[PDB]
């Protein structure tokens, strides 16, 4: 038993809701709180830039030290550091942007980082301002991540459509 409310059962260990991520994070406060990185750790926007600024910029803080110690991160990759005041954790993921040219192939490499958590908040990776369709990042999460995942779909009709469109 957790406290994630509300939540619609996609499957055995995936659960989906129409919320902001941010304040999914602030009510439950998580063990772990996934965030929708860039390979720079720049949280300018996005569910990254929305994280950040509910942490007064001290998510950005903490990554330009991250970066500037370990250098980038590998598109699908992913690295933890601090939730701040949102969970214990912050799962840094990135998945590939499609306005980049990136590989969609690598959606399912940056699903994989999940299964290093037993339970984990997110968002659906490469959808949003990444460029990809939410409907299929839904579908390489199903069949990718084992462990248990709890989803935060910003847009109230995408998330009637990710529901919709799902069995
Ligand atoms: C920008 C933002 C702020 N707070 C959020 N919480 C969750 N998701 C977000 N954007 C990504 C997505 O949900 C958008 C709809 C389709 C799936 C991907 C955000
Ligand atoms: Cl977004």
């Amino acid at each position: 038993v957790n406290s994630f409310s509300g939540y619609l059962k996609l499957t055995d260990n995936v659960y989906i809701k129409n919320a902001d991520i941010v304040e999914e994070a602030k009510k439950v406060k998580p063990t772990v709180v996934v965030n929708a990185a860039n390979v720079y750790l720049k949280h300018g926007g996005g569910v990254a830039g929305a994280l950040n600024k509910a942490t007064n910029n001290a998510m950005q803080v903490e990554s330009d030290d991250y970066i500037a110690t370990n250098g980038p991160l590998k598109v699908g990759g992913s690295c933890v550091l601090s939730g701040h005041n949102l969970a214990k954790h912050c799962l840094h993921v990135v998945g590939p942007n499609v306005n980049k040219g990136e590989d969609i192939q690598l959606l399912k490499s940056a699903y994989e980082n999940f299964n290093q958590h037993e339970v984990l908040l997110a968002p659906l990776l490469s959808a949003g301002i990444f460029g990809a369709d939410p409907i299929h990042s839904l579908r390489v999460c199903v069949d990718t991540v084992r462990t248990n995942v709890y989803l935060a779909v910003f847009d109230k009709n995408l998330y009637d459509k990710l529901v919709s469109s799902f069995l």
